C-alpha cells in the first residue's frame, strides 16, 4: 500500500513504515545494484538551505512554525550569512540542535535517553588551556561520583579561514598502546597512534597496559598542547568476577566515563569539530569489543585457560564461555562500584521502546543493524528481530579525517 | 564506482568489482539503507537471460567462442523464437544450481559450493512423482549422518499452467498446534503448514516434535499428502556432555536442513520446486529454533534446570543458558555421529571462501546480518569483514505461499 519502507518486527510479528526517511537531504553509501550497509566508514547557497531547515525545525520543535518569530529568524540568519559568510545558532538552538544530533545518531542503541543531556556552551574558549578547563568540568559533570550523566561540551564552531578547534584523542579517556620491539603492543592497539603522537610531543611514557593518555588539545591555528588528567577525576573500575574468585587477579580494569571526542557536530550548515560528549556504557562494549576483539585487549583466550576450557577446537565454544564470564565481570564489578553501566538485553529493551516512541513521535527512526544488534547474545535481544531503516537526518555527528 | 572493502581484525582491503556483473536491483536506494529487510517488498528479456547464462556455462568450461557454444546459442535463441522458452541440459542445469549456492549472500556454508549432488528431476508429471524423487533425495543427503549436499529440481515454470510446488518451507519440519489458549504445542513456525495439512486430511499428533506429512502439487491440482517414511528421516536426541538433566528435557532436532519453498532461476528459467539441503550450523538449531522467542523459545525453562537467576537482565543468564544449550547440539550430533558445524569453524571457512572468491571472481556477495551468527557475533571474524551485498544470476530467490 504505502510509498514507503514497510518495516517488520519478526518475533511480533507487526508492521509499520517509515515516513521519516523521506525527510533525508543526505545520501549514503547504498545503490539498488549494491549494499553497503555493512562498511564503518564509506558556500552561501548551501549553507543557507541548510540553515532555514535547520531554523525550521526549530521552530517546529517549539511549535511555532510560520510564526513571526521564525520568519524573522529566518531573515536574520539569511542577512548574517551574507555579511560574514556565516551565522551563529542562538543558545536554545544550540541545545535542539545537540539533542537532535544525538536523536539522529543511526548507530547509538542509547537513544532513549536523547531528551536528558545537559549541553555545556563551550563556544567562547579562545586557548587549549581554556579547552582543557571545560573537558575536566564536563569529566567532573558527567562521571558524578559514578551516577553518570549524559553531556556534551559544544567549542567553537568551524570558520572560514581560520583553524579548527581539535580534541586529537578519539575518546577523552584512553589507555595507551606501546608497541613493543618483539612486534606486539602492551595496553590498547587501537591506540597506538595517538600513544605515538603523545611521546613525540613531549609526553613521559609509562609501560603500563593501562596507562591513562594525555590530551592532545588544539587551539586554531597552533600546535597542540599537551595536558595530563589529574587522576582523581578519571574514575576506574576494577574488573572481578562474582564466582571466580582468580578473575580479580587479572588485574584489569577500565574506566566509567566513555567520552567520544574526534566526531564532529554538524548543525544547520555549522559544523563543530570539537564537541566531546559522554553517556555511559553497555557492558558488551567493554567486556566484549575492548577486552575480546583480537585486535585490542585479546584476553579470551587467557580467560579461557584460567576457566580450564579445551580451547584446541571451536566445538567446545570456550570462546562463547569465556566471553560470557567476561561480560558478567564488567556487569559485576560496575553494580559493585556503583558506576552506572547497563547490559544489552536492558540496552536493547529500552531500543525498542525507543523505537515505537519515535514511531510515533516522527514516523519513523533511523538505525544501523550491525550496530544496534550488540556483539554477543544477538539473537537473544529484540532488536536482532526488528528490521530496521538506516538513513542520514541533520543535525547530525559525523566523522571526520584525523588533524595529522 | 567499486566499493572499497576492509577487514577491520587484519587491517586488509580488497575492491569488489564482481558487483558490477549485477543485473537485479535489491532495495536500497542512496536516500535509505534496507540491508536488514528478510523478505522484498518476455523474449527479448528472457532471450538475454539465456545468452547470458549460456556464455557462463561456456566460460566455466574453458569454451567461449567454440563452435559448441556457438551452436547452443542458436538453440536457445531458435527455441525461444518458437516457443517463448527454452530448455536447459542437464550439464547447464548442474552448473547453475552450482552458481546459485555460490551466488547465496546469506550463505554462510559457500566453502562446499562446488560439491553439490544434483537430481535432474524434470521429467516429474505427478505428486507421486515428486514424492518418490523427495525421498530419493533425502535418502541420499541423509546418508547415515555422513550429510551430503543435495539439489533435486522439479520442472520449471511454464506460461500455461501452475507451478510444481513442494507446500513445505523444509522437507522434515516439525508441526506446531495451535492450543485454544492461544499457545502453541509444537514447532510456532509451523502451525499454519499444519493447520494445512490438517484440512487436507492429515491425522495430527499432539507431540512437541511431529514430524510433518509433505503437502507436494502437481500443476493445476489439489496439493498431495505424502507421509515421510520414518526411517527415512534421521533425528538427534539431544544431550549435554556434563549436564545430566539436560536430557531429561526430551529436546530433539532432525539432521538434514532441506529448504523446499525457494525458486531456483537459471537463465531466464524457474523452478519453483527445487528443494535443496546441507548440513546444519549448530546455531541454527540451539540457537534460532530452540531459543527464539516466537519459536521453541526454551531459554527460561534450561536456565532455571541451571540453577540461574532469572529475576535480572544482568546476570545474563539467557547468555548462559545459550551457550549451554549450543553445547548440547554440538555434544549430541557429534556423539549421533551426524555431520553438523559449529559457527567458529563456519565463520572461519567462509573467511577462506571470500579469499577464494576474491581470487576468482574478483568479490562475492554477502549478506553481513546473516553471515554473522546469532550469538558471539564478534568472536567470529567475518564480524570484523565488511561485505558487499547484491544479486547474480543463478540465484535463489523467494517465491509467494502457493496458498
Ligand atoms: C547515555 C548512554 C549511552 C549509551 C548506552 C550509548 C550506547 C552506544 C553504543 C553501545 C554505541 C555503539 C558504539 C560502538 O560499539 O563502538 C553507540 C554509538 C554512538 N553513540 Fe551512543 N550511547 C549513549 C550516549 C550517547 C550520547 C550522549 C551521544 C551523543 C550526544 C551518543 C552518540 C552516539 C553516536 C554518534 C554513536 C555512533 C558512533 C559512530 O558512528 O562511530 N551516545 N552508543
Ligand atoms: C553444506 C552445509 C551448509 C551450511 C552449513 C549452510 C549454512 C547456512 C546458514 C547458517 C544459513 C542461514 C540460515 C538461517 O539462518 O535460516 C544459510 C542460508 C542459505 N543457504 Fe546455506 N548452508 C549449507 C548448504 C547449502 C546448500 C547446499 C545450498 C543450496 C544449494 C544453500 C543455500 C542457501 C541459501 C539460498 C540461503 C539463504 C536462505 C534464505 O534467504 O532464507 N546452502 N546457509
Ligand atoms: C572503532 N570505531 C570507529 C568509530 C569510533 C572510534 C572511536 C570511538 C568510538 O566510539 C563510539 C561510541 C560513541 C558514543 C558512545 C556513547 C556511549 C557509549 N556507551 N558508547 C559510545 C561509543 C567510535
Ligand atoms: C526464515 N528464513 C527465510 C525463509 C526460510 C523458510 C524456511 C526455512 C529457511 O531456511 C533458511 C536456510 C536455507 C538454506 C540452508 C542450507 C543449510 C543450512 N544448514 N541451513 C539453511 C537454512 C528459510
Ligand atoms: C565490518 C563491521 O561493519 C564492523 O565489524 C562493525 C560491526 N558492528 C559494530 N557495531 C558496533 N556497535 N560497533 C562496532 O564497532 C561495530 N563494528
Ligand atoms: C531483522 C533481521 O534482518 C532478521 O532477524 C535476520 C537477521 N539475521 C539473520 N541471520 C540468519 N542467518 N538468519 C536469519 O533468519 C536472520 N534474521
Ligand atoms: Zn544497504
Amino acid at each position: 500500500g504505502p510509498k514507503f519502507p514497510r518495516v517488520k518486527n519478526w518475533e511480533l510479528g507487526s508492521i509499520t513504515y517509515d515516513t521519516l526517511c523521506a525527510q533525508s537531504q543526505q545520501d549514503g553509501p547504498c545503490t539498488p545494484r549494491r549494499c553497503l550497509g555493512s562498511l564503518v566508514l564509506p558556500p552561501a547557497e548551501q549553507l543557507l538551505s541548510q540553515a532555514r531547515d535547520f531554523i525550521n525545525q526549530y521552530y517546529s520543535s517549539i511549535k511555532r512554525s510560520g510564526s513571526q518569530a521564525h520568519e524573522e529568524r529566518l531573515q536574520e540568519v539569511e542577512a548574517e550569512v551574507a555579511s560574514t559568510g556565516t551565522y551563529h545558532l542562538r543558545e536554545s538552538e544550540l541545545v535542539f540542535g545537540a539533542k537532535q544530533a544525538w536523536r539522529n545518531a543511526p548507530r547509538c542503541v542509547g537513544r532513549i535517553q536523547w531528551g536528558k543531556l545537559q549541553v555545556f556552551d563551550a563556544r567562547d574558549c579562545s586557548s587549549a588551556q581554556e579547552m582543557f578547563t571545560y573537558i575536566c568540568n564536563h569529566i567532573k559533570y558527567a562521571t558524578n561520583r559514578g551516577n553518570l550523566r549524559s553531556a556534551i561540551t559544544v567549542f567553537p564552531q568551524r570558520a572560514p579561514g581560520r583553524g579548527d578547534f581539535r580534541i586529537w584523542n578519539s575518546q577523552l579517556v584512553r589507555y595507551a598502546g606501546y608497541r613493543q620491539q618483539d612486534g606486539s603492543v602492551r595496553g590498547d592497539p587501537a591506540n597506538v597512534e595517538i600513544t605515538e603522537l603523545c611521546i613525540q610531543h613531549g609526553w613521559t611514557p609509562g609501560n603500563g597496559r593501562f596507562d591513562v593518555l594525555p590530551l592532545l588539545l588544539q587551539a586554531p591555528d597552533e600546535a597542540p598542547e599537551l595536558f595530563v588528567l589529574p587522576p582523581e577525576l578519571v574514575l576506574e573500575v576494577p574488573l572481578e568476577h562474582p564466582t571466580l574468585e582468580w578473575f580479580a587477579a587479572l588485574g584489569l580494569r577500565w574506566y566509567a566515563l566513555p567520552a567520544v571526542s574526534n566526531m564532529l557536530l554538524e548543525i544547520g550548515g555549522l559544523e563543530f569539530s570539537a564537541a566531546p560528549f559522554s553517556g555511559w556504557y553497555m557492558s558488551t562494549e567493554i567486556g566484549t569489543r575492548n577486552l575480546c576483539d583480537p585486535h585490542r585487549y585479546n584476553i579470551l583466550e587467557d580467560v579461557a585457560v584460567c576457566m580450564d576450557l579445551d580451547t584446541r577446537t571451536t566445538s567446545s565454544l570456550w570462546k562463547d564461555k569465556a566471553a560470557v564470564e567476561i561480560n558478567l565481570a564488567v556487569l559485576h564489578s560496575f553494580q559493585l562500584a556503583k558506576v552506572t553501566i547497563v547490559d544489552h538485553h536492558a540496552a536493547t529493551v529500552s531500543f525498542m521502546k525507543h523505537l515505537d516512541n519515535e514511531q510515533k513521535a516522527r514516523g519513523g527512526c533511523p538505525a544501523d543493524w550491525a550496530w544496534i544488534v550488540p556483539p554477543i547474545s544477538g539473537s537473544l535481544t529484540p532488536v536482532f528481530h526488528q528490521e530496521m531503516v538506516n538513513y542520514i537526518l541533520s543535525p547530525a555527528f559525523r566523522y571526520q579525517p584525523d588533524p595529522w
